[PDB]
């Protein structure tokens, strides 16, 4: 049966990674300790002439058993979302089990609850991304004893993929480059962005402590020196790493670090499945499924919900917003809602519920952002047989429509040479092995499974509009490039679900609250998993600053809740 | 064997109620027409020495076999909704049939749309409720073709078992009365009603032509010269008829009479399954599942949906406010929500989607409102064992959640002889058979399955609590009554679903919305169907208000959009 547990253990024993009697914690804390104590560090095991390199990736510092398992067929975790064209792992002949997390077994929960608490914290954080970093460390700093679970292998959520920094107002990086800016455009641009529908008190307590959260991020060491405009904003605005990271990874990086470091212990593969409320509406307490140990109840006097999105649920996305239940996502495939459910079942109302943002262009075989740019900057798209079917500087929300009205409800961006060259992130989705490439048209016709007469009909049609100026087919505004330089190239995308801005009801101070809209005695939320910040529309560094500022007030006002 | 068809066929013929080739119409027209003829019309049915009456009822002029049937088992139509205990009905052994109106067949929908409209109108009006009849009279006014439809055997919906009234500002019922209101008040009770929430420019139409309303319903005959405060409001600005009818049958009364006048006949038992958008994105009919006809499709250029609310549906409840999933309803039995999800379906967005108000004690046996003050006059609630479980003064939203905490889910609410002689409210629930009753306290137990012990415990604790003034179990201030007069009496209750005040997103022009809350070509709303203009609670008046001023500009507005 050859295990990589037998691999080791015949050149040595059980305890070579295992306690004495065998127990492996929720976090495989243990276990993952050896493998690092024999095999080294990362940096030790990073190699360089690796394309990809499992030891060495925006991922982070995470377990080794994330990928590698002790007992069955190893997981390669990049290709949850990249398509890296990869050999067999070692030991990729263990046996198959289904994954640990198998849904919410409620005989099992009952059992829990009735059994009553097995161990008690003041304050327990359900989720360990930005919202749920920034909340354990405001707790722990006002006193309180904090859990921070997380049902994932690693931290970091959707937060630790994230891209276009935080957006803040009033710190040194904006007067460094000259901007000059107010809390008031702050909340104008976000209020007009998310078509007014925000919650003004939620937007303004954003807007006024967003600079204060930069500089909070900042003494835990991270660098968002990097300042820049996004999409909806007068002003710039977002930080960012000044030549390192993408955000997500140093902002992720940093509070990780941070929490090792004040002693708070994450316990991962640890899934919160029930609110324990009790016989006065009070949250007390909840049912975590424990990979390795099973179902407890953690009693504990406040509870901060820190989930992140639903945008990964096909049942909530399918019932929300039914013309979207066949888009892919950008999503870690963590957020799966388990938050808005486990408010929602115990009687917390919810504020935008249904507002879900959807991306246009998002990679088909590999779910990565293709960035709406790559089409301005001359990429045409076409359907699965090669064929045009709107101008590529159309609306976000028509290209979707658009591309799902087509064949296969995908289509391909499409561009040559002189693009490549002129555009590097498109040169990123190459390194990223997302390029369909072909030294002919015909040629990438017949790697792309399109047809070659279609095909072929198009770039001469283009070619002839960019041309005459004049798209006479589909209208494009304007055609900067056009088809000829030879190595041409394509991207398999379709329209992807991305955050959803509705969620838990919250008042100022992070409360989630109940049907009459009052808070609910014991419950909190912060980041992605709360509604009412973003109105009916996110922008670009709004949420991350979301997670840090909401974050650190729903820890704050838990450890309060639970302090007197 | 027979059925009434052939009780009546062995006098005369097939053709004593049915043309010659058998063709029945949706709305049964022909037949009934045979009915009156042969027996005469309701004022001749009608009888005056009799406890119900079938035939003059509030319901008002509907077909004959919305209960007697040709070919099955009859329907008491009264019991959908009370619980009279009567004789089994004239044929009452013919076989029993399942309701025509089986949900929705995909593939015979499909086949309606391939084959394109069986036959075309300038505005589709869905739904003839107080909304859909000012819809289809604005439509007609207009100038516009109009055909009006509904899935129900008779027409009214909720709207014609509404109790409370018309809230308008600046009527001359004000002025009679020396009530002085202004516009602004009205608009910020109802943005108060609504927690803030409400879209402030639907509240201000609503407030600005709710006078117009009252008089375009006066225009048409409607009687509303009583005048009353309701809930939330600061002035009196409710209109009620003055004696003779209930305000919902007087509304509906005369929407039905002014609509035949204007030669708009409501299409009865005229499902509406499936919005048929073309491509582009233009609503252009609708299929309707007929009971007799089948599935057909009609195109239209506009199509109004004023389909009332979705507090029967029990999927749609259980998912948006799962702790109310065990609550009863005080609807008619159309309200199932299906202009929401129809709209949904195409891409619609909504408002405030999820918020239904309910009420603490609707009847569980007869589905009617028993109102607060039978508690404020002095009855006593008890659990199915008999006793008392919290003050029958508390809150509403407390009263209802100590009931769904109760054993079965439901109370009873228990008072003696002195309240009945009091208060001619109870007597009309006792004239309704409501009330169950007992010449003693363990007469009655026995009669509501109480414990005999437990309730005649409740009996002296709390005639004790009317003699101290001090009710030590729960608390209760005001105690003024104890029960020692018989017959001693009991009403089964529970909170109930009134009103859905979530929906279809709208502008102020009564377009429906899509996702970026642009008008949806073709499609207009009104009534309870939409969200947004009660905001998270309706109040009492605004909810009738909003029928008659959105019903006009949907309809009116539909109207221009087929001219043009
Ligand atoms: C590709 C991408 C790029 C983005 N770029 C940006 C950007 O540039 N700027 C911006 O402002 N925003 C951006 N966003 C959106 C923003 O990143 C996310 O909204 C935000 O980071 C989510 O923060 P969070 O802390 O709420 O949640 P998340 O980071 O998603 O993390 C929540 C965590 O909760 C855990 N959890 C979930 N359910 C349970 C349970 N039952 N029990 C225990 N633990 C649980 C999860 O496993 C996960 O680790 C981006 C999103 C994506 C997908
Ligand atoms: C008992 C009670 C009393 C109330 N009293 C008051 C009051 O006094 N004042 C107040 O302001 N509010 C009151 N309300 C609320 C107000 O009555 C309702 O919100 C308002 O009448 C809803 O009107 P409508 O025209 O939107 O819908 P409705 O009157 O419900 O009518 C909708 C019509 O659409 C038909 N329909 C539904 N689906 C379809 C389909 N697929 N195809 C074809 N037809 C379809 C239904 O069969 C129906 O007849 C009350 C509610 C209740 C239950
Ligand atoms: C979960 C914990 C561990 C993981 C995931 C892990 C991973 C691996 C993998 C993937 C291989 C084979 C790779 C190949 O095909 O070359 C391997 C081999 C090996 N492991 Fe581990 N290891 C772990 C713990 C340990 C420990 C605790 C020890 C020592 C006590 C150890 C010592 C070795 C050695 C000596 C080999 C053969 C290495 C060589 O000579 O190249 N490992 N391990
Ligand atoms: C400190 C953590 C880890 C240790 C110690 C470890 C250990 C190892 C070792 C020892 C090998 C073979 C090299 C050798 O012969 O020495 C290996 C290969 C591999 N590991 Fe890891 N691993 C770790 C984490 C991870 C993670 C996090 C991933 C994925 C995200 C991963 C994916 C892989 C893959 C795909 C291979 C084979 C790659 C190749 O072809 O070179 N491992 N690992
Ligand atoms: C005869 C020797 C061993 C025995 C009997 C043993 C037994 C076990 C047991 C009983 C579990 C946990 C089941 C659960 O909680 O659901 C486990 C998990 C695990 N063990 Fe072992 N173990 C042995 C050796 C090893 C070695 C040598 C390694 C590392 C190379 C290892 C790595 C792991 C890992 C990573 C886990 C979590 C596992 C997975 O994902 O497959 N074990 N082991
Ligand atoms: C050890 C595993 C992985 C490796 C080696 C890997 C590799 C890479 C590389 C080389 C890049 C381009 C440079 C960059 O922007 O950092 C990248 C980008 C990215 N990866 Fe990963 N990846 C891994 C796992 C994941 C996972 C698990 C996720 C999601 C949960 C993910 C999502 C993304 C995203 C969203 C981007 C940015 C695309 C863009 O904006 O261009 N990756 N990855
Ligand atoms: C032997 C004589 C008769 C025959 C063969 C006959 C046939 C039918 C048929 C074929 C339908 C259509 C059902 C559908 O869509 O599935 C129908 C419906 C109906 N018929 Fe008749 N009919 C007869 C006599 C009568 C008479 C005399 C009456 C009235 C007293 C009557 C009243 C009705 C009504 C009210 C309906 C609608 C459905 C119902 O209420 O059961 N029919 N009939
Ligand atoms: C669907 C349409 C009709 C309905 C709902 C209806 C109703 C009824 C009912 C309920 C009865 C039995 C009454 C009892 O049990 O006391 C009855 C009997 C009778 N109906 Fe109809 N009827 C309809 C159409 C007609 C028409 C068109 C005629 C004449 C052509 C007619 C003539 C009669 C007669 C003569 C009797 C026997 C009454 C007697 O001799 O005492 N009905 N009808
Ligand atoms: C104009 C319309 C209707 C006609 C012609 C009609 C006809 C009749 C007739 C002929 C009878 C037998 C006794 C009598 O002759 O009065 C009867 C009894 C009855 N009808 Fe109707 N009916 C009509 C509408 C309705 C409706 C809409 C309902 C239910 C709400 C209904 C329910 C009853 C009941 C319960 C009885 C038995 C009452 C008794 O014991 O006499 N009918 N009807
Ligand atoms: C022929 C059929 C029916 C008969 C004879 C009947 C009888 C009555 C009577 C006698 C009343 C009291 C006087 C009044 O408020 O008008 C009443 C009220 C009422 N009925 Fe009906 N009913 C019928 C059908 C229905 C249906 C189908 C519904 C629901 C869709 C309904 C719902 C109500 C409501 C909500 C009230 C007001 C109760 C109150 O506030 O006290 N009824 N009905």
């Amino acid at each position: 049966t050859p295990d990589m547990g037998s691999f080791h253990a015949d050149m040595g024993s059980c305890q070579s990674c295992h306690a004495k009697p065998i127990k492996v914690t929720d976090s495989e804390t243990h276990e993952n300790a050896q493998c690092k104590s024999c095999h080294g560090e990362y940096a030790e095991l990073a190699n360089d002439k690796l394309q990809f390199d499992p030891h060495n990736s925006h991922l982070g510092d995470i377990n080794c058993t994330s990928c590698h398992k002790g007992h069955e067929e190893p997981k390669f975790y990049c290709n949850e979302c990249h398509s890296f064209d990869i050999k067999p792992m070692p030991f990729s002949d263990a046996k198959k089990k289904k994954s640990w997390d198998d849904g919410w077994d409620q005989d099992k929960i009952q059992k829990a609850i009735a059994a009553g608490p097995s161990e008690t914290t003041q304050v327990l954080v359900v989720g360990a991304g930005s919202a749920g970093f920034n909340a354990s460390l405001a707790a722990k700093k006002a006193g309180a004893n904090v859990i921070l679970v997380d049902k994932a292998p690693f931290s970091g959520g959707n937060s630790m993929i994230s891209a276009g920094g935080m957006n803040a107002v009033g710190t040194k990086q904006q007067t460094a480059h000259g901007v000059e800016d107010k809390v008031e455009w702050f909340i104008e641009d976000a209020m007009k962005g998310g078509r007014q529908q925000n919650d003004i008190k939620l937007v303004t307590i954003l807007a006024e402590q967003s600079a204060d959260g930069v500089q909070w991020l900042e003494s835990l060491g991270a660098n968002l020196d990097d300042l820049k405009r996004s999409g909806g904003a007068r002003v710039d605005r977002t930080h960012r790493p000044h030549g390192g990271k993408s955000s997500g990874p140093e902002i992720i990086d940093t509070l990780r670090k941070a929490a090792k470091e004040q002693g708070i212990d994450t316990r991962l593969n640890s899934r919160v499945v029930k609110l324990v409320v009790n016989d006065d509406h009070s949250v007390v307490g909840a049912v975590v499924h424990g990979k390795h140990t099973g179902y407890y109840m953690i009693g504990a006097k406040s509870v901060v919900l820190a989930t992140g999105g639903y945008g990964m649920n096909k049942e909530m996305i399918a019932y929300y917003r039914p013309t979207m239940k066949d888009m892919t996502s950008s999503n870690n495939i963590t957020a799966t809602g388990d938050g808005v459910l486990m408010a929602k079942e115990i009687g917390a109302s919810m504020t935008d519920i249904d507002w879900v943002q959807a991306h246009p262009t998002v990679g088909k075989d590999s779910r990565i952002l293709i960035s709406e740019t790559v089409r301005g900057v001359g990429a045409v798209m076409v359907n699965k047989d090669g064929n045009r079917f709107i101008s590529e500087l159309t609306t976000r929300d028509k290209a979707s429509d658009a591309i799902l009205k087509q064949p296969g409800q995908f289509a391909w961006i499409i561009f040559d040479n002189q693009l490549y060259k002129k555009a590097k992130m498109v040169r990123g989705y190459d390194h990223l092995e997302m390029l369909y490439k072909g030294d002919t048209v015909e040629q990438l016709a017949k790697s792309t499974g399109m047809k070659v007469a279609d095909l072929a009909k198009t770039v001469s049609d283009y070619n002839g509009y960019v041309a005459s100026g004049k798209d006479t087919a589909f209208g494009r505004a304007d055609m900067p490039l056009n088809m000829t330089q030879s190595p041409y190239y394509a991207v398999k995308v379709a329209p992807g679900i991305h955050h959803t801005m509705g969620g838990v009801a919250i008042n100022t101070t992070a409360s989630v609250l109940d049907l009459q809209s009052k808070p609910i005695d014991g419950l909190f939320a912060a980041g992605e998993v709360t509604g009412g910040v973003h109105g009916y529309n996110r922008l670009g560094g709004n949420a991350i600053a979301d997670t840090v500022v909401f974050g650190r007030i729903a820890g704050d006002n838990a450890a309060k809740h639970a302090l007197d």
